[PDB]
């Protein structure tokens, strides 16, 4: 596993450094459903689907959603499978106007987009990536930038001007005065002019405008998110640990999307009968960190209505002469649907012992995070836990290589943030758990976790894919 | 009235001390549904339902909901009448890794579970109710236990050793330290062993099977929850009142369910054409403590989509051959549709004078509450109280019997819990109600509560069910 | 052992659930007595003892103190060996004026016996146990009852009410406004008359006169104290524990009068030389929660002329005509004299760490505890507890069954209750020591021991008896 576990993070810090943000997620993951022949249908024209292909959609260029229909779907056994991380972190998105001059210093004001450790994104070497708009003649053209150049920096107070060297010097990091990271001054604004909008920053318009080849006076409007310029690694001594930006479920819906890859890979070559018996679906959110209310969130309709769209267009010819209604199939398949909520969990700090469970401990390469909780803030049962161990056993049969997970759980006392685990199973009214790979500083700039828990989340995602109805068949109620 | 009221709450008290969790809640509600005859169907076979039959569904033995579909509905003169009142309570459930071992005693570390008085579960005999999954050759066996014996004990601390007499001795329950049970020493536990996993207590496993008659190593994982192990009771002096465990909407939705047989065992004897025009729906929902964001909570689209296969099974013939859909049909009903949540209100306190409002206060045998609020948190609109309280005058007429009912509203400043009423109306967009009966120490270990309001509460949701549509055909609006 | 410890808690746990009170303690242990044969002698007639005779007197029905004279006394070898428990506990006792009527609901305003967990009497289904004068002619007749059907309930405040889940939201129990428990409403106390003083409760009043079999206006005045009606039981997986109510000092001194009861029969059975030759008291104290100031208590004169009166009456023949005093025999007695006080400990408990000595640690089944104190609260002295120990090694050299022990002392920074140890050892100049069983949860409603204690609490006592002047004879002093 040592070799395919570095391979998997591999290819995961490929993904990101270029996955700067939520649009980009969108983007390389589509990409890359695409690179295994997956056909990119839009929204708006008509959906024609068949068996045995698989299907891949940006819902407007933040909401990446691939499933892939198996063959012999059975209303009567059959399944959707559902996995399930958001695309986003906490990152510094700038403001629409933007033109901060103070102190003969050209600045940005960015907005503080979810809930982050933003006196990590002090000084750092910070890069842009998002979604610009501008016009080429009388078209409204849109396009995704990636600017891995260092082009802003977010700088901290000097240690001299306030009391020193005890308890940490009473630092306070005020959202709105303090945080508005520096672009340029204005001498070699100035003095880069000579050789319309006042809102928008002139710093930031000719960079954008150096990158899309056109006008500064063309680009209108942009969401982009300051990302940190630096590259992941692989760190520690052995180079055993990863870490370099946004691993808040960007390293997470990897392992969803690679987990998913992996299953149709599984499906279409070596052609048993089950695993051409279900729908299974990956969806990566978007806006989770504010609460997932949006359009493209988890509490949108958006996924409530692609599976009533797979369903309608799947089933075109049987609604028709037997009668059934779409709320008779889809309720038909939520018996034996689930959801499989992919989002990072809390490692076990070893600098502070006091914010930890003493017997729901999470250490590195230990497996994956199981997430309970009291107040289903993660929506793992202790029964759809068991199936998924379960899952994680079947897998060990077949390919003698063991899955190894732990239970995760917060304090009673603390609260802890909610998931889209509980969203989307009260959306879709599936059965759900929520997963995940432990990790340090969680919601900062710079995440570490670790390269065995990157193989065990790619693998659990596949035995859940490949192993739900095997162990559903086998469970008898009263 | 005395005789009936205490054949309702000898009843009741039958119910609760089997309900001792939210899945012997879905499973004696289904057995005391399957005694009238309610035929019991599965979510994953097939929906074929039948006119003047009453069907009953466990959604993965958490979420009960009967309903009884009427003789002849109408699309265009017909209603859906819902009553809600949700099957779980503020209890301390197990966690999975549960192995504490310290001062030389095995412990249970419990999650608390809802907002509950958990000062008050210090000190209890306590038992244990829930879901247990074990294995029985190849096959996860799935059963529901029910452990009336004390085998837990919540200790607290001991007067001596902090100041004493003054304020009530400043006590602080850290949820998370001070709320562990006792199970065992290891004196005993090595004791009761000469004669695998390191995560479960063995204590706790070895108690689990010598309910399920099978070895410790097959017990995987449960949800249990720790429950009283004293018996509900007729207290007062004058047996006047009722107590003993789990009344926050388990007494409540007994008289939802009460009031649901008592009306389909009307429309099935003595055959007067409006109470065959309607589709009766009665549900218990779970996880109402935690916020009902869950596949079975009320914010699930559980509910939706199951008037949703009611009305796709039961008029399969009339979309066909004249065009209609679902959504023409379900908006259509919503239009004569009603919700009649029932959860437990707060009564007058004699010794807390400065937590009640003046003007709407709640006293024992005073009648049903109808809570009323500032923000929403109850459902009750004033009009749509109007038509509840005629559907009670229209059961005094019939049966001589008045249903008594008292408005029930919190002061301006204090907050109140929200309840499922508004959930489910913005789920369904019917409009609806929020009664209960006035109860003290809601959500403690102990809830007493009065005989003659489990008597308006049962004919109050019965008179709901058989008056509704009487009270709505008299409105007339511009 | 394990069945006779089973055997030694099955019969306290008859003693407890028939003892609610501190006066049913002294009727319970007076039958108790009366069954091995001791004439029960009254204070108020005359005393001719005998020797060989075993005598019992309950003071004024309070104070238990049984005693044995033996066969051969000696003046000059000879001893007073004493063992102390108070027969009574932290319980709500009735006020004299108790008619309040507040939100329609008929209460009993309650006095806060002793120190005591009185938010853990909140919630439960609370009895009737104590003293009742009443009326029969023109004879004031006095009557114990015992009302074991839950006939009071004390509520707590609902959660919704105040702030929530956090710190255990502030709870504050005000001992006079809150803790005044409801027995009736005005409607069914209304409706149950038509089918003098105004200051007892009619509810009350109602309760004990159908008790008593008289009219209502024939209870003068009581004594009543509020119990909880669950009756005791062993608790644990292994059926380990024992809990219900009353457990300080009433399982302890049952333990007292059972290791007395014991002796009574191995003096009387198998009929060396100095089992006959002490005077073995048992005394059951009242009033120690409030500190012993009473006509019955601890600081009574009452145990100090009762020896007075037991010396007088013994040796009436030899005062006259070897010309000795009372004074001077109680003196010459003293030296040989012992008092063991029991009364029970704090075990360790496992969810407060920070309230337990790190030595001095009790475990539940680890045997006795001697508590020792450093401003001797608790009488134990350690050469008075190496004397004990001693006794101890003697019963295991005869009865082959070893009677462990553990010292128990509470931190120095740390305040612990006294007890009525060094109060009896300076009201008779007797030495003394302090032991006891470990509890948990000590001056609740439910307070949990364990079987194995009261095993070695009744041998212990025995062990005291038996075999304390063959310790003492072997000690040489300088
Ligand atoms: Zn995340
Ligand atoms: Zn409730
Ligand atoms: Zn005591």
């Amino acid at each position: 596993m040592d070799k395919k576990a570095r391979e998997y993070a591999q290819d995961a810090l490929k993904f990101i450094q270029r996955s700067g943000s939520n649009f980009l997620a969108c983007k390389n993951l589509k990409e890359r459903l695409e690179n295994n022949g997956f056909i990119n249908l839009s929204e708006g024209e008509t959906w024609n689907l068949n068996k045995n292909e698989g299907y891949v959609l940006c819902k407007e260029n933040r909401n990446i959603c691939g499933f892939f229909v198996g063959k012999n779907f059975n209303i009567d056994t059959g399944s959707i499978l559902i996995s399930i991380g958001h695309i986003d972190s906490c990152a510094l998105k700038i403001s629409p106007n933007n033109n901060v001059i103070k102190k003969k210093i050209h600045q940005i004001n960015v907005e503080c987009y979810g809930s982050g450790l933003w006196h990590t994104w002090f000084d750092r070497s910070l890069g842009l990536s998002g979604q610009v708009l501008y016009k080429k003649g009388n078209k409204l053209v849109e396009k995704l930038i990636q600017i891995n150049k260092s082009v802003l920096f977010l700088p901290s107070l000097a240690i001299h001007l306030q009391n020193r060297t005890r308890y940490d010097f009473s630092v306070k990091i005020n959202y709105e005065n303090h945080i508005k990271p520096i672009i340029s001054t204005t001498l070699f604004n100035q003095l880069n002019k000579c050789k319309i909008n006042t809102d928008n920053s002139y710093p930031l318009l000719y960079l954008l405008s150096k990158e899309l080849n056109c006008k500064e006076e063309d680009i209108l409007d942009f969401e982009l998110c300051l990302m940190d310029t630096q590259e992941p690694c692989f760190t520690g001594v052995y180079e055993e640990f990863i870490e370099g930006a946004r691993f808040d479920n960007l390293l997470g819906s990897f392992c969803v999307f690679e987990g998913f890859i992996e299953l149709v890979n599984s499906i279409k070559n070596h052609t048993n009968d089950n695993i051409h018996n279900n729908l299974y679906i990956s969806i990566g959110y978007d806006h989770e960190e504010i609460g997932s209310l949006s359009e493209v969130g988890a509490r949108s309709y958006c996924t409530k209505n692609f599976i009533d769209r797979i369903i309608s267009s799947v089933f075109k010819k049987e609604i028709h002469e037997k009668n059934l209604s779409v709320q008779e199939i889809y309720g038909n398949l939520v018996n034996r649907s689930f959801i499989l909520n992919v989002d990072m969990a809390h490692c076990s700090h070893p600098n502070y012992p006091e914010t930890v469970q003493d017997n729901h401990q999470l250490f590195f390469h230990e497996g994956i995070a199981i997430k309970y909780n009291t107040n289903k803030n993660y929506v793992t049962s202790p029964l759809h836990a068991s199936l998924i161990k379960r899952t994680f056993e079947l897998y060990y049969n077949k390919y003698k290589q063991q899955i190894k997970y732990q239970n995760f759980m917060v304090k009673n006392d603390t609260p802890c943030g909610s998931t889209v685990g509980s969203m989307v199973a009260a959306n879709l009214s599936m059965p759900g758990i929520d997963i995940g790979i432990p990790q340090l500083a969680m919601h900062s700039i710079r995440e570490i976790a670790a390269v065995h828990d990157v193989f065990f989340l790619i693998k659990g995602v596949f035995a859940f894919y490949t192993y739900y109805n095997q162990v559903l068949s086998t469970c008898v109620h009263d």
